[PDB]
């Protein structure tokens, strides 16, 4: 068959030029799961302009300067993480794909995480002053605890280990932003910024698929490895997650300093750390007490 | 100001870690052209399943096996070029961006060229047999003239010269597929496969912007260079275009062998070669005779993409 004696262009470009290139074949596909994911993420296309964030103005005006600062800072920090994933992380997955369709799906992911980053700008334009916006950018650049998180993960994207790169690509949508996502749901549970929470739910509708898919592809690759190499990768995952949780806790304590929200946000974050691990085929070590989310906040998350 | 003492993440990842990272700022935009392009390409989002080509079945079934084969082969060849650009070319532009928004726009481009590639499969699903689809894939793999074209561009994407990479990224949507796009417009001008041409026009509505945008960013960067380096880059562009035209001519004569379409297709290609040069800030050397397109074909080429097909 033509497929078994040719390579996809990205394999030609970065791995092996010994055989000629094949065009993508969407009429005969290797993995049915790729078509399912492709259809879902493309049919879920959205842009921030179609949520009426202006209707949040009354409840925004109920919040003082400190709360408004917290929200702008929180969201600008999430914007940084999306900028990392759109511009580096998801595109780095393309060349390490198992299938042709997967290469196209990661292109979609990079674009949609771009749209996620863009959506915070829409919220800021609708609600924040230009000085609130600028202050939050200054704060993000100068917050070492914030910066430590992407600085720890970026090297996996730029190094030559596809499995470690894949783990980072799952960890970003699966875990790293949930500490910040706590804030809008905490607020909307109390009748504040309901339209902003609709944008957050559109973002999560994508991110849950991004985490699942990267975890799915990770599991396919690692299952081929020897038991010793499988154990080595598991050890790497739990060690990296442990480090990222340490960094996330430090950052969230700084972010929410004065508001009391950090310990709840950390539990919300750890619930998702467990989900991240589950999507890689591992068991969550975290207790029900460690991952406890208030019913009113969980209702916002799961709507 | 925070912006002037920080770097974007992709700059941090690949080039410069002397400063901390900044989040993309969509509230204070460096180049309003980026916002204009972002808004247009995102508003133009479409998916090929929304343009069913089941209504092409009557005119498709009129065509003999040779014409059906030609179309399947031509489109599978265009699918390869889209696969090259989606999986390698456009994403390679992200790290060489002048602005933050440009990084996100090239992510959009890579995705949408993926959609372009996807669209041919939806056409084949409706019109082609399993055997026709498989034969075309075999033919593309084994056709050296076809292969030579993306093989000439890929090295620029994987190498570390950003301007040469940018030129390649402009040449793909600006020039390399038009020799093949001649076929559906030749057909639809004769009342054949009209719905397929709607898909081609949706594809072109994106590709014209991809070419414009890469050409625009190229011009901004080369304007900063010394006159000597500008002269070096101009010579590279015309040299690369000359090479690509030679490779395209050889491929189109093989593709259209027995149909007589190759000389018209080559003129159609060279018209777009001129536009490619113009979008890079250079003058087209090609004569009116060399780039002559029939009005009935140009009518199909230039018709507005149907807004009803938008997502
Ligand atoms: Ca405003
Ligand atoms: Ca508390
Ligand atoms: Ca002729």
């Amino acid at each position: 068959n033509y497929y078994d004696r040719s390579v996809s262009p990205v394999e030609y470009a970065y791995f092996d030029q010994s055989q000629n290139m094949r065009a993508i074949n969407w009429n005969k596909i290797v993995d049915e799961k790729d078509l399912e994911v492709w259809n879902r993420v493309t049919q879920n296309f959205w842009l921030p302009e179609n949520i009426p964030v202006s209707n949040d103005l009354p409840s925004w005006n109920e919040l003082d300067d400190d709360w408004q600062q917290l929200i702008t800072r929180t969201f600008t920090g999430l914007t940084l993480l999306d900028t990392v994933q759109s511009s580096i992380g998801d595109v780095a997955q393309i060349k390490n794909s198992l299938t042709e369709q997967e290469q196209v799906i990661y292109a979609n992911f990079a674009f949609m995480v771009g749209v996620h980053a863009r959506s915070y700008g829409t919220i800021f334009s609708t609600l924040c002053t230009s000085e609130q916006i600028e202050e939050a950018h200054e704060w993000v650049v100068d917050n070492e605890a914030l910066q430590a998180r992407p600085k720890a993960l970026i090297p996996f994207y730029t190094a030559d280990d596809p499995l470690k790169s894949k783990i980072a690509a799952a960890l970003m949508p699966g875990f790293l932003l949930y500490g910040g996502f706590y804030l809008p749901f905490y607020l909307s549970a109390r009748g504040k910024l309901p339209n902003t929470s609709d944008i957050i739910r559109l973002i999560l509708r994508d991110k849950v698929i991004h985490n699942f898919y990267s975890g799915y592809k990770y599991q396919l690759k690692v299952a081929k490895l020897s038991p010793e190499k499988q154990a080595e990768m598991k050890q790497f995952v739990f060690d990296l997650l442990d480090k990222m949780i340490g960094l996330e806790k430090t950052y969230l304590h700084q972010l929410y300093d004065g508001f009391g929200l950090a310990d709840e946000a950390i539990r919300f974050s750890l619930y998702n750390a467990g989900k991240f691990l589950q999507n890689l085929g591992y068991e969550s070590p975290f207790t029900k007490e460690e991952t406890r989310i208030a019913p009113e906040v969980f209702a916002q998350l799961s709507a």
